[PDB]
């Protein structure tokens, strides 16, 4: 089965990735169901920054050969959806 | 004198990374004095803007000989010289 988990303060880097947000929270979510089997969806909640420091939401894309690249430390939320499974190992 | 990657906005990304304090610039060259394993280090200035901290430096590895991942959002400036480049194949 493909279990949508979340985990926070911890991520974990793929291959492909890249950057896109600028309001709405949940709505950058569906930024992956477009076609996007989103193996990780992740975000980085920010704003103690510089006056308006908003959401920056990260995706990225992994399991084959490369695993994982492991980020320690600062990072936000990473979840992982559905049709990611299905994608696991192209 | 070997393989010096500087690269400008853009973070290219291979395999290890790990994330130290850039307190003192100097600093994370110093993680290059304790071991010499480190490639190149992703800076980035975030500080002369509001955050009167400072801002972080990515120790990663693999340049060349990794999968080269090219992404954006949260790249400055990385970094590095060294000659331990030569292992960066195998």
């Amino acid at each position: 089965f493909c279990h949508s988990s979340f985990y926070h303060d911890t991520d974990f880097l793929g291959e492909e990735l890249d950057i896109v947000a600028a309001k709405s929270h949940e709505a950058c979510q569906k930024l992956c169901t477009n076609a996007v089997r989103c193996q990780f969806f992740t975000y980085t909640p920010a704003q103690a920054s510089c006056n308006e420091g908003k959401g920056k939401c990260y995706l990225k894309l992994s399991s084959n050969g490369s695993p994982t690249k492991i980020l320690h430390g600062r990072g936000g939320i990473s979840g992982y959806t559905l049709r990611l499974c299905k994608m696991d190992n192209e």
